[PDB]
């Protein structure tokens, strides 16, 4: 969009740094770059003295649509989740429409995520013949179970933000028009909370939650690599750009 | 044709393996468990092999080990770690009891479609044993440790219905719909794209396995000293005898 | 009762109630130190199959006194009062009715049952005078309900109910009605009964699944709190809860 | 066992069950009427505290297999379950499909077995409720959902069922049998007076429109048997086909 | 003190109506049941109440008739249809046991703010008597009629929360939260469009109260003739002798 | 013409409420025109279901104007469909207020958006539910839930409407209009005689306190029109503050 840089518009609001993904013709498809601009606003809040709480939402119809240089854009992604996950400040997702592959991966990094009623989180990874990215294989069952995470990864199907919310995937729902009062509210209270000890809760989350955050990264980044080889994924990017069903034969 | 109370046969893509003896509810014995990782290992080595399917025949999934302690503690063990580090996707139709290792044994896999009278039951305790199978690192990752702690230490019949509300088991089936559903979720991940099915298992048995193997030896160890124990004792006699068992804490 | 601490024999049951009911059984050092003792001497004492954990009063417990200004030497027992019941070969059941806050939860959920009162509840109000979680409840909540409702309870300080507690798996018994009390009975009687040495090894299994990080995160919670008694708004969040008003934080 | 019904007596309880297992319970007029005679019966019977209803074979009642005496004769089973100042308990099992529906939903209490199942699949063959389903259903589970189950004919598993208030037991895991045995021992020794009492009191507060709304629906099938759709409807089921529908 | 076990007093323009027999969990009798319907009347014509709050004295809300049979069924009847029928609102402020009339007396009020552990029972069959107050009328249009036959059949208590889950009550609390909740719920009623709220009423009961005089005149016909059963008289004793009645359905 | 535009596709009339810029406030004309298109759908040999929709951000918002022609209308419509031997199907997303939830709730099968919701909001400003939404809303979830939505006018979301069976079907995630597609699809193809005696049915067991309401609802909003909470009211929801009621 028009004033940011790298498909990443960032303000000030008082003591909310917004992050806004900007590239709503690509329903916020994320590419290296925009990742690489991502990450250094979220690395750089920690420093910042102003900022006491991270907004991160998405322009247009859906939050994060996901991924388009696999090893390039899967190590970025990597960094961003793990950039979220280190800041000493709390970093809100506002979801609102599609959260899908790393779009998942990306709102599930961070500490509270608010859904719309119509939003959604989904890992179509598989439909394509890949697998998931960001961390999503730790992120996940760290949320909701081995069970339901093996669900999400092996068939692909879209999790209803009430769903989501039932299954403890993310902290908070909303109903009915409130989705941007109930963000407001929790935005207002959390950026006006105790910052150091928000962050020192982080911390400890973080060692109890995130111990295979980054192995597990290391064996997505792998996969992913193996993965664009296959006759699967040849298949899989074919049959996506032709809206046909894809024929799969585990080759 | 089934070999040590197990069956075996190709559907296409598809590796069946059948538990067998539904004459004992599909009980388990050492050879009987032995026998099932030498097809998960074949499934492995079957490049026709695209996804398998557990279940049992007739009216119990597996209701867990017949009551050569440290020689069955290790092929159930044995069993549950092949099936997760399998790199093709394994599903599990459950239908009727999982009990003991029977839970173990479906849980292990990466989806379980369970029919609407199946339940899941840790009911070693009853006989004064403890968890087996890795079913002590297994469940945790699945419906938390709270509701882990309770399954063990009351052994209580867990419905599909709650297990598929807590986040035990991937899929419920209901009316008379058990079987088409069944057949609906293996004709689809069995047409996948098995190679990003097997990286998927793996980086999801990295992020919630690692504790697997060291609480597989806990329970192994566990298991020969509980086997000692006068409660045991008390346990399959009480068993056998048809009655509540007086468990003294020894 | 010695330093807040009652401690009765009942058949094979080892009651430990906590007995500060003027201060709704906030806890201090001496009480803390005082419990975990009386947690492992269970695991001596041959009569003992079973642990209740309760609280006299109107609540279980409602965390940190707050009192005292021992830091480091509070922490320090109260991750000790969690390792103990965890570490004990034997169940402990805590029968929670009314507020479990702060401590009080992580003292609760370390317990292998938990039988909870229909108006008992569940809260991490640390965050409302500018605390972090203590006690390990940082290691313990997420292998309970995940990290998400977690980084809600710790974040934004709301009251968890028995029920929605139940409902997420925090917890591993609720009751309703007027049957809290025949309902621990029930559960008390019935484990106390059980086979106590299978338990035990339950009990092992079950903390190599889920306690890896216990230890390096309480010292993460005890080096926090200490830097966090420190802060500008540690002074106002007690400030304001001693003038009953709200909290004006600045992130300092 | 005649017209396909077998009674027995166990104690105090009178075990009714439909014994056409080879069609699934499916049910004809004289096997309705067979029905009837029984249920009334219980009343006069000293020695029966409570009525047992259940189906043999695989399906509680698969419904419907003479239209207008069809439609009467099913009308009077649920007048005379309705009406009978004792407890009837519907054990369900499997299938409760059409007038199997309806059936059940007349009893006092119905307990279901996990993988039992409520449908009115009276459409997917052209036909509308009948039994007095269309008064039944939305005192239990409210308009809406009726309209939905009548309009999608759609199963709606025991779970569900009891979710919504549709019935007011459910069983689990493999204890169907045991729960059934529990309800039935404890209703069959209780205060069977204040039972018949406490069954006029809610007929009269939730069973006003009953039998005004189970004249429409024997109209209304008299009328639909006579339409294209049914004729396509009926055909479709015997050949396992979907049936091709057109409003007439 | 307070007349015939029931206390009035006004808090702004609340008029609150207390169950004060705590000594008997609030039991009802006869002159307590007419007491009760004077001061709901008395409602009517009071300019500065605009609301009514029902609440007990004690350890529960209310725990039904006082173990007359006539006069008291005619009482609670009237009790019920001066509540239904005042234009103004009446909320029933329920904690603790509110049993037999007792749960007539909540579900006849336009709200109800259900404490915790508080709970709804129809506890008339395990004495051999039938429900009363105009109950079999009221439930089925807030639960259905399996969810009230089961309650009338069986006497099982219903939680708060169940009841909350089903549409039993208006209002549930939770933790610590009871008198707050219900006292916002008060302050907000009491301070809103009272006229509207009369009209509202009016509608709502011409909608769902059509069979509640019938159905009031079956209960109460009903208990004139259980009470001169074998059953009540076992169901009586048993009760008061806290042990299982044997009943014969005679 | 007058704010509801119609169309026919196959089988399927369309009826949308036409005044986005208002959010679908209805006032008599629109209401009398909304009448007449759902009675035209009777004769109409080609409409085998009739879609109920609304143009712009929201389903209808609801009822300066006269109140007993506005009153009268919004009751005729919500005959009208009920009456009407044909499935109707309201497709409702945003929000459903006052008449608007009245309108989506006459309807046979109403299939919600996620963010849409229903609220009786008439309280807010003194006046009380009309279009006889006091008749249907506790046929379909109960006399506590209906008094506290009429007391407390809240919003309920669509969730949890159909938790409580206020409607048929829920939609989520980017489902709605899919899912609204393939109902509409599935019963304007189904056996539309069966679904008008169905309906019949279920209109002699749910509606027969419909009129009596109606007529109750009408009285009263011409009784709370002269109000001086209505006047303040009205007065503190156009200047968008809170309402000070005085009983009066």
């Amino acid at each position: 969009g028009p004033g940011s840089m790298n498909g990443i518009s960032v303000e000030h609001d008082g003591a909310v740094l917004r992050i806004r993904l900007d590239r709503p013709e690509k329903l916020n498809a994320v590419d290296t770059p925009m990742l690489e601009e991502l990450s250094v606003h979220i690395r750089d809040a920690e420093a910042d003295e102003s900022v006491r709480a991270v907004l991160l939402t998405g322009a247009g119809r859906a939050f994060c649509s996901g991924g388009d240089d696999t090893a390039g854009a899967a190590d970025a992604a990597n960094r961003v989740v793990r950039a979220i996950t280190s800041l000493p400040k709390p970093v809100i997702a506002g979801v609102h429409g599609a959260a899908v592959g790393f779009g998942c991966s990306l709102a599930l990094a961070c500490d509270l995520v608010v859904a719309a009623p119509a939003s959604y989180f989904q890992l179509a990874f598989t439909r394509v013949g890949l697998m998931p990215d960001g961390g999503a294989s730790a992120l996940l069952p760290l949320l909701i179970g081995r069970a339901r995470t093996s669900r999400m990864a092996m068939t692909a199907e879209k999790i209803s933000a009430a769903t989501a919310f039932e299954w403890g995937m993310i902290s908070h729902i909303t109903s009915a028009d409130e989705y941007e009062s109930v963000l407001t509210d929790v935005l207002r209270s959390v950026s006006g909370g105790p910052t150091l000890a928000f962050g020192w809760t982080k911390r400890a989350l973080a060692a109890a939650t995130l111990a295979e955050l980054e192995p597990v990264q290391a064996i997505e980044a792998e996969g992913q690599l193996a993965l664009v080889e296959t006759a699967d994924f040849r298949e899989g990017a074919r049959a996506f750009r032709e809206r046909r069903t894809p024929n799969f034969r585990g080759h």
